[PDB]
């Protein structure tokens, strides 16, 4: 990808993963 060496680049890939990860915890949730 382009301008990895930018932080926004970091913030985007924090930002994708932690949503992944509360959607698990809602499916295991009923």
């Amino acid at each position: 990808s382009l301008g990895n060496g930018p932080i926004l680049n970091v913030l985007v890939v924090l930002g994708v993963v932690l949503l992944g990860q509360f959607v698990v915890r809602r499916f295991f949730k009923s």
